[PDB]
């Protein structure tokens, strides 16, 4: 059977909409997904939402509306926005769901039998503003009484803490620090890029695991713990477990979970990798689970002031973009403006410009010469590839072939942007081609007309080469060159199609009513 390959993205917290930001991660993680199954694997893609916690409690009292009220409408948006990028997730997961609850209850209620869990009380230091808990020990000011650790204000803004004391359940991670080095060693490229890794060790395992504080008592939106249901599960539990819920652990039926877990690739930004990369291993191995074969962290896109999120006001939404300039450009430009292992900022300029050069303009007038040219030149009928009849033909063949492998090559190492740019390359020096060949010249001469054939097929196929290769970005332009191409054999559409140049045998009708491939 074909190899399973398994990726997720983060499941996103609706305490506002979704920007640029989170359809980042869901675009990325869609392009190897379809990269995947071109690729022969059979693949499963998971998104969804986190939807518990204090904060959706308040968003939808705030709304007038009951937490689950404004949760659907939010989610509603979501998947709306998903089917919009057209994302192929095979399943969206929320945490309201039974499927999802019944599994942060059973873990729960396992890890507390085991004795991984036990009671005491979360101590932690409160900020209004940052909606965020710090500990004593990460508290700019520290005030002191006796003792003392009676206050302070937050390293982000340095707004005033307020402390917290509350009944919590916690769970033992330190047991599992000896395991998880282990681990690393075992598996050296588990944390990507390297760098995530060793600001994990050195800022957290080497002090190192406190207790994580895995439910709370202040909030009732939640799973409540079985056996003591005053306690609500707090983030860690609910919102990892996610990953394995989705695929029916522990219902009466497991068959996804036991076919695709461990995931292949579990995708996020960097302030999440070390949830990822230290508590989820963690927590599997106290459930006697395989662990994930890889966290990968991409960098943020930034704005002038700088990370794009809700709480700064400086986000962009992707409905307005889609509309505006249309989805494989909106796809283009997150794909090839940033990319993985770097941040980078966000500029409408950048945008419109990397979108109208790139597509309409290099791509597009490609495509567009050449149907025309088959059309005048004749009436229509592509000529069937023969053989490498023009002296630069060789060498363009050559180049056709090492722009797979150098695309393969950067596919496999998560090299978007690369992979994008070298199928420019290739897609440039096609319209150069026209340029050096001079086709009109071609047509003033009837003994040419072989040779004119042979430019025709050339194009044509140098066209078809972009045209698989960018299957896995882009779900509009791909199916409408071959439309006009009037390529219709659906294993010409397919990555072994590429391994010898020409395989266009036949003679074709075009399209005798060309039109736009964009926007
Ligand atoms: C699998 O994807 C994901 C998994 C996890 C761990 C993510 O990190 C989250 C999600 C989240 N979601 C909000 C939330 N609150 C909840 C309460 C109960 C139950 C669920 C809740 N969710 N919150 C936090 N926090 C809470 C605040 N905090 C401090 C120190 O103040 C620590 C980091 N970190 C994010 C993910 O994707 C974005
Ligand atoms: N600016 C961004 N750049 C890249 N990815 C982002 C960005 N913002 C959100 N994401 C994606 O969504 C995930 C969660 O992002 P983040 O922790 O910023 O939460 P948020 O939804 O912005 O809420 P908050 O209001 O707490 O910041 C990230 O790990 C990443 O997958
Ligand atoms: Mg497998
Ligand atoms: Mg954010």
């Amino acid at each position: 059977a074909k190899e399973t390959f398994y990726i997720t993205t983060p499941i996103y917290y609706p305490s506002g909409n979704l920007h640029i930001g989170h359809a980042y991660s869901t675009v990325a993680g869609d392009v190897i997904a379809r990269y995947k199954r071109m690729q022969g694997y059979d693949v499963r893609y998971l998104t969804g939402t986190d939807e518990h916690g204090q904060k959706i409690q308040e968003k939808a009292q705030k709304a007038g509306k009951t937490e689950i009220e404004y949760l659907d409408e939010m989610i509603a948006g979501i998947k709306q926005l998903w089917a919009k990028l057209e994302i192929s997730n095979d399943d969206f997961i929320r945490t309201t769901e039974e499927r999802h609850k019944h599994v942060v209850e059973q873990v729960f209620e396992r890890l507390l039998k085991q004795g991984d869990i036990y009671l005491g009380e979360y101590e932690g230091w409160y900020s209004v503003p940052d909606e965020t808990y710090y500990t004593e020990s990460q508290l700019v000011d520290p005030q002191y009484e006796n003792g003392k650790i009676i206050g302070g204000k937050s390293p982000d803004s340095g707004h005033e803490v307020e402390l917290v004391k509350e009944e919590s359940y916690f769970f033992n991670i330190s047991k599992y620090t000896d395991r998880l080095l282990e681990f690393y060693d075992q598996n050296p490229d588990f944390i990507q890029p390297p760098s995530r890794k060793n600001e994990m060790i050195n800022n957290f395992i080497k002090p190192g695991l406190a207790d994580l504080a895995v439910s709370r008592t202040s909030f009732n939106w939640g799973v409540h713990v079985p056996s003591n249901p005053k306690h609500v599960v707090y983030v860690w539990i609910d919102a990892l477990v996610n990953y394995i819920s989705a695929l029916g652990y522990l219902s009466d039926d497991e068959s996804l979970f036991n076919k695709y877990w461990p995931a292949d690739i579990h995708l996020m930004a960097k302030e999440i990798v070390r949830f990822h990369s230290i508590i989820w291993p963690i927590l599997l191995m106290a459930l006697d689970l395989p662990l994930p074969k890889k966290v990968f962290a991409h960098g943020w896109i930034l704005m002038k002031d700088g990370k794009m999120s809700k709480s700064k006001g400086n986000v962009v939404d992707p409905n307005i973009l889609i509309d505006r300039y249309g989805l494989d450009a909106t796809r283009y430009y997150l794909m090839r403006e940033l990319p993985f292992g770097s941040d980078g900022v966000f500029t409408p300029e950048a945008f419109v410009e990397r979108t109208n050069f790139d597509l309409a303009n290099d791509l597009g007038n490609l495509v567009n010469r050449t149907i025309s040219m088959v059309n005048k030149y004749f009436d229509g009928e592509l000529p069937a590839y023969q053989g490498p009849l023009h002296e630069l033909d060789e060498e363009m063949e050559a180049m056709a072939l090492e722009t797979v492998k150098s695309y393969t090559e950067s596919m496999e190492s998560l090299q978007f942007s690369v992979a994008l740019s070298t199928v420019w390359k290739f897609i440039s020096r096609t319209n150069k081609y026209i340029d050096e060949t001079t086709p009109w010249v071609l047509a003033k001469d009837d003994s040419q007309k072989d040779m004119l054939g042979n430019v025709m097929a050339h194009l044509v196929e140098n066209i078809r080469y972009a045209a698989v290769l960018l299957r896995p970005f882009l779900t509009h332009a791909p199916k409408e060159i071959f439309e006009q191409l009037n390529i219709n054999n659906p294993q010409f559409m397919e990555f072994s199609s590429l391994e010898q140049y020409g395989v266009l045998t036949e003679s074709i009708m075009v399209t005798g009513q060309p039109k736009p491939i964009f926007p």
